[PDB]
């Protein structure tokens, strides 16, 4: 290899950033199958993991605005995906069964699979193995 | 392990190495004085020099209010120039200032990521390196085929 790390490194962070650029395309086909937009299906998501969470708390999470949130929230009780714990940015939410059903079927996102099963037909057993192994490794390194 | 459970590997893993950069991602914004919405703005600029604010709220998906609020501080800051002088105004257009480009460009070469993968490459071998950046621009190219 004739190159630098420093060349290396940043090809392989613009490959890394290409890679995520693309996958937040098919994040957003799964998120419309779902018939949400990537922001309201982030704040199910949220939401799914702190039940009872704040509205204020959700918009500092999410880095927006309160009217944007407080709007978002508005719709996401329109759809009946979740609710209030007290029907008296004080707000508290949970989801509804139907909030959830919706954001346990986005974990799996079909587009992402058919689209890398695709790359895969393209990529020898041993490219597989060692792709894997070598993303882990840098992210191993990576957490220390 | 079936495709299926390689495929699920590498989406965790491609996830969570996503996850780590933008936390050296947050600790770059800092040590340019922005924030990432103002760096997302900033980079938006930076390609679309004479781009409307009204465009750029809908290209960053934000309120036009913060939009407004954010442009003003970015000329403030004297990271943008208005290319006629209303500041709160959709039909407002901007350009970045020289100084704009600069933080824009260190935003985009990110010092603090380069540091961390420098040390990650000390545990890697020469062949692994080739193999880490040949394989997942192979993966890349082929995204892009379908």
């Amino acid at each position: 290899g004739i190159n630098t790390d420093t060349e290396n490194i940043s090809e392989l962070l613009k490959t890394y950033w290409s890679i995520q650029r693309i996958s937040a395309g098919y994040a957003d086909q799964n998120a419309a199958s779902l018939g949400l937009t990537i922001q309201q299906l982030a704040m199910i998501n949220v939401i799914y993991s702190t039940p009872g969470i704040s509205v204020a708390d959700l918009t500092k999470r999410l880095i927006i605005t309160g009217s944007s949130a407080a709007a978002n929230v508005d719709g996401l009780i329109s759809l009946g995906l979740v609710v209030k714990l007290n029907k008296t940015m004080d707000l508290t939410l949970k989801l509804s069964k139907k909030g959830e059903d919706l954001s346990k079927r986005s974990t799996a996102n079909a587009f992402m699979y058919k689209a890398m099963m695709k790359v895969f037909e393209n990529l020898t057993e041993n490219e597989i193995e060692e792709l894997i192994r070598l993303n882990k490794k840098v992210e191993t390194l990576l957490k220390k």
